[PDB]
């Protein structure tokens, strides 16, 4: 489900924000932007709490994950809180184990070809591009040959420059989240708004 959800939003947004009730206020102006996918990073203090608390959203079809989960507790917490996908910096085994026990959708970080082969090897084809700003485009081009399988998600280093600059590379969904998420709950829906139209266009 996840996979064609992402294929045809074309956006995620992790949210690098501050408290519980400052990522639950922006969470709704980027809901109202149009960027239906939303996860809550556990930077954030109490994101199960925040996706708890938020599950409201599911119902007028904002897609709530958890992002930056570094350890199974705290995929616990997310499962238990309401997400419904899993994403981490990095790959870990056990994570994806507990992801594919309980069905939940869960998209490791992967940097460089050594971990990608991991990843594939574990069963995910769509991957976490972790960090974007250091890879680059020419990282899902140049790979786009040996693995024509697997398909990127680059979360960071993404703004409105270049969006649908990795999107001529053959990426699902961006990942943006300071791009998207710096401002005031005014602003944030005007960027989202601005933002989910270039991805559509270009």
């Amino acid at each position: 489900k996840m996979e064609e959800l992402f294929k045809k939003h074309k956006i995620v947004a992790v949210l690098r924000a501050n408290s519980v009730e400052e990522a639950k206020k922006k969470a709704l102006a980027v809901f109202l932007g149009g960027v239906h996918l939303i996860e809550i990073t556990f930077t954030v203090p109490d994101a199960d709490t925040v996706i708890k608390e938020l599950s409201f959203l599911k119902e007028m079809g904002a897609i709530i994950g958890a992002g930056t989960v570094t350890s199974v507790e705290q995929a616990r917490k997310a499962v238990e809180s309401g997400a419904e996908f899993i994403v981490s910096p990095h790959l870990d085994e056990e994570i994806s184990q507990f992801a594919k026990e309980k069905g939940v959708f869960y998209m490791p970080g992967v940097m460089t070809p050594t971990e990608l082969v991991k990843a594939m090897k574990l069963g995910h084809t769509i991957l976490k591009l972790f960090p974007g700003e250091v890879v680059g485009p020419q990282f899902v081009k140049a790979m786009k040959g040996p693995f024509p399988n697997v398909k990127f998600v680059p979360t960071g280093g993404v703004n409105l420059d270049n969006v649908c600059e990795w999107f001529k590379a053959g990426v699902l969904a961006v990942g943006v989240g300071s791009a998207l998420v710096k401002g005031t709950p005014v602003e944030v829906a005007e960027k989202a708004k601005a933002f989910v139209e270039k991805i559509r266009g270009c």
